[PDB]
């Protein structure tokens, strides 16, 4: 059976969105240089230690879907100069997302988030994302275009003995899912950097750790259309923090107005005909 | 051809939705006391006032779409106490929101709007709601339950010879557009505080003012799932203002995470698995 294709972020850019749109998936080679990831992994390093389990009694809006032993981190913009700096602003993601949704309108990250896997965590149920959230797109034309895609961006390698992501290529385009089963899945066997990207339809699941001594990260970066709520907020980010930031990432993170495709687009999240940023005299790329 | 449904919002509450459902509107009447809606008239007549056109070259979100003569104002919370106590807690607004949403989630604002028509404003094109705003909406599956609808409250009397909005019965359910047309329409004749309540699939317009000498008012409360993004932002509505509302009115300004109907629901605009209103400490019911 056909592998994942793997692209250059460097070369093949062009290449990235219309491949997925064709198989489901890609893996984008250096998504992230081994700089920015050893960044993000040493500033998001203690919020995952200090993480309770994902459905912990203390939480309002419990996870009872990851496994006990799976930690998760989001609203990352606060935590991670290099996530709110280096991965808000890429180049790839940008032109990957605007190919993506330019049919839509803008787009913003439904979720920004570390995680990390536990030795010996058993393998997800082969899934579609955003059905524990995002209860509408179930209810899309079998054909409308994607209106989320999820960068699975290793920060730890993906090996198939320690729980590599599997996918069933082509499965974006399935609307009989009796064809679902682990024997038409293939891997995506990955260095640190490298990111899967797959959407909201590609069948999907997290692979069994099965050496029992290994831990495996991951930064997933759920892209979608700025009509679609975002899974977090940044609503208690410091203002000064937003304000270090460039406008596209402020965007990214709803502190900004958002347009639609429509030929006569009246906007989202404006006050009054006017825009966020210029209401509240939003500065951007202030150091902090 | 028959008329819209005329329903109590006293006596017929259950009954109210069911219409919308089959009908595609429905005329609740006094949906609002007259009280309310003085109240919210004495509020919002000075921001109506010094409201540019539509299109004003100042604004970095025009609306190219409203006649240069019509005035919109959004972001109603800090400008009226009515709108932010009364309408945000409105039992009758609630209970047909829960009724018509129940399958996706919970619902919030999309935007709370007056507007006033200018004598002479001419008829609106017919055309459904969202279509500005959200693409995303012409790509769900024609029986897609309704993902928002909107509240048109008389604020001013709706006559025939003024501008009293039509509707065409039945039309929520229409693929094949070729019957659209002005002879297949019926009026909301309206007392203020009725509301007219339609779908984001229901053909409606705005009518002619035809005496040249009547400002028409409404308020628009577009009521849509928390899925989908707002048309305005509260962002830049003031901490203490917000504090001093319900914490249900919070949630439909955008102030609180959001939960979907999925039976292991992971929520909307939550923070590593709390909610905003429990990680920012936010108060509720606090006088100004
Ligand atoms: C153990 O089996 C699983 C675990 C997760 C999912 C899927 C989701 C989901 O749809 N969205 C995301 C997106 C990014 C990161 C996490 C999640 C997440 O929390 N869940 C629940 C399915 C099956
Ligand atoms: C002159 O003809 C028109 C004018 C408006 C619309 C429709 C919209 C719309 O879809 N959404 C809303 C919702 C509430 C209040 C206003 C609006 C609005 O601004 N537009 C543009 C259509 C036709
Ligand atoms: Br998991
Ligand atoms: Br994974
Ligand atoms: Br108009
Ligand atoms: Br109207
Ligand atoms: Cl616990
Ligand atoms: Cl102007
Ligand atoms: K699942
Ligand atoms: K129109
Ligand atoms: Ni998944
Ligand atoms: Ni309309």
């Amino acid at each position: 059976k056909s592998q994942i294709p793997r692209l250059s972020a460097i070369n093949d850019l062009h290449k990235i969105w219309p491949t997925v749109e064709e198989h489901g998936a890609a893996i984008i080679e250096s998504f992230l240089s081994l700089d920015i990831v050893r960044r993000l992994n040493e500033e998001v390093d203690p919020f995952v230690k200090i993480e309770p389990i994902p459905a912990a009694k203390t939480k309002d809006h419990p996870n009872h879907v990851l496994s006990t032993t799976t930690r998760l981190v989001n609203v990352l913009a606060p935590i991670s100069k290099a996530y709110r700096e280096d991965v808000l602003n890429s180049k790839v993601l940008h032109r990957i997302c605007s190919d993506a949704f330019h049919v839509y309108g803008d787009y913003w990250v439904l979720m920004g988030a570390v995680m990390e896997l536990a030795p010996s965590n058993p393998a997800q149920p082969l899934h579609r994302d955003m059905r524990f959230s995002h209860p509408i797109v179930e209810y899309l034309k079998p054909d409308a275009p994607a209106t989320s895609i999820n960068f699975l961006v290793a920060l730890s390698p993906f090996t198939a003995e320690n729980g590599a992501t599997h996918v069933i290529l082509g499965s974006h385009k399935w609307q009989n899912l009796s064809n679902v089963s682990m024997d038409a899945t293939v891997r995506a066997l990955m260095n640190p950097g490298d990111a899967l990207l797959i959407t909201d339809s590609t069948i999907h699941c997290g692979g069994a750790e099965t050496t029992g001594t290994e831990t495996r990260r991951l930064l997933t970066i759920t892209m979608g259309i700025s009509q679609l709520t975002p899974l977090e907020s940044n609503l208690a980010v410091p203002r000064p923090v937003i304000e270090s930031l460039t406008p596209l990432a402020q965007r990214l993170l709803g502190w900004a107005s958002q347009r639609s495709a429509a030929p006569r687009d009246i906007g989202l999240l404006t006050i009054r005909g006017n825009s966020i940023e210029k209401t509240m005299n939003l500065k951007a790329e202030q150091p902090l």
